[PDB]
DNA sequence: GGCTACAGGACTC
DNA sequence: CAGGAGTCCTGTAGCC
């Protein structure tokens, strides 16, 4: 088939250019604070003037303040993007009904039967680029092929503001060459495990025992990666449905004292009630990040819709059970919404 | 043996 | 110096 996937370039920091265009050409970090103390967060995202500096999401902001001390810096406001993201959907589906939004940032398009080959495909891809750009004016990068993989991977080799398309030659040239680190799925953990076998290219896994990979990465990831090294990987471009809301914030303080976190938890609750709107969860997690930043949780599955009265009483417990069974500090604590009848 | 819930792990954006 | 949100998978144990 053919998937033409989108990707918005810097989307948080983009959109924040675009509501204010004098930001244009200096260097944008979206930040998440949490409010322990002057600067005290992580970096959400970085526009590609920010980045080439080393400025990227996942490090702390006092950090990026040192690589870059007059880098404007923004606290997230999601729900404007999100407001953005869901137009660039809705023009995206003026293209195709088989459209998979992946995130607030990427929609997989089944194109198919749209264009005859990857020609007209191209220039699909062209056509969305520019209708995007007249309407939102943000840069989006499209990655084309045979299946959602290697689609992605294109984009992820033309960003930003490009368009790349990936035949089925190049497939094989990438299943051989392409680093399999830079396989979607594979992070530094599995990555290491597989460049711990030699394992450098998807190919790689062709030759190789599968009980001795899959072994040492799972029997998902072995036929995942195994599928793809065959050219035989397909997955079909399908509606997502959200199967879970949470919430989780970050305590002022550290604490394993329950009546100094329910406070927290409490309107962890609140938000994601919020959120649910009419969706009546059946599973309720409590989530908490422990000091070392490890994560525990307990859950609990009600035959019935949970009301927020219930999810009150039932979190005080979960969370009970937590600190009851860990005897770490707590740094961060969420609830997080499942099951929806 | 295999299906369920639950809790941990890994990954991603 | 370590934010927020969400998905998929695996190991363990109860159960048929
Ligand atoms: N650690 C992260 N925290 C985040 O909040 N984000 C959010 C969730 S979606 C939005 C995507 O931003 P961006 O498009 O800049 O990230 P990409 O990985 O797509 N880089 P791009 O090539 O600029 O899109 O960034 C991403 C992250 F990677
Ligand atoms: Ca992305
Ligand atoms: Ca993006
Ligand atoms: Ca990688």
């Amino acid at each position: 088939m053919i998937v033409l996937f989108v990707d918005f370039d810097y989307f948080y920091a983009q959109v924040e250019e675009v509501l204010n265009p004098s930001l244009k050409g200096k260097p944008v970090v979206v930040c998440v604070f949490s409010g322990r103390f002057e600067d005290s967060g992580a970096v959400a995202t970085a526009n590609y003037e920010a980045r080439k500096f080393g400025v990227k999401a996942g490090i702390p902001i006092v950090e990026a303040k040192k690589i870059l001390p007059n880098a404007v810096y923004l606290p997230m406001r999601k729900e404007v993007y999100q407001q953005v993201s869901s137009r660039i959907m809705n023009l995206l589906r003026e293209y195709s009904e088989k459209i998979e939004i992946a995130s607030i940032d990427e929609a997989y398009l089944d194109i198919s039967d749209k264009v005859r080959d990857y020609r007209e495909a191209y220039n699909l891809g062209l056509e969305i680029k520019n209708k995007i750009l007249e309407k939102e004016k943000i840069t989006v990068t499209v990655g084309i092929s045979k299946n959602k993989v290697f689609a992605k991977i294109a984009a992820d080799m033309a960003k930003p503001n490009g368009i790349k398309v990936i035949d089925d030659e190049e497939v094989k040239r990438l299943i051989r060459e392409l680093d399999i680190a830079d396989v979607p799925g594979i992070g530094n953990i599995t990555a290491e495990k597989l460049k711990k076998l030699g394992i450098n290219k998807l190919v790689d896994t062709l030759s190789i025992e599968f009980d001795k990979l899959k072994g040492m990465i799972g029997e998902a990831k072995a036929k995942y990666l195994i599928s793809l090294a065959r050219d035989e990987y397909n997955e079909p471009i399908r509606t997502r449905v959200r199967k879970s809301i949470g919430r989780i914030v970050t305590m002022k303080r550290n604490s394993r004292n329950l009546e100094e976190i329910k406070p927290y938890l409490f309107r962890a609750i609140e938000e994601s009630y919020y959120k649910l709107d009419k969706r009546i969860p059946k599973a309720i997690h409590v989530v908490a990040v422990t000091e070392d930043l490890d994560i525990v949780s307990r859950g609990r599955t009600f035959p019935h819709g949970i009301s927020k009265e219930t999810a009150y009483s039932e979190s005080v417990k979960l969370l009970q059970k937590i600190l009851e069974e860990d005897e770490r500090k707590i740094r961060r604590i969420g609830v997080r919404f499942s099951k929806f009848i």
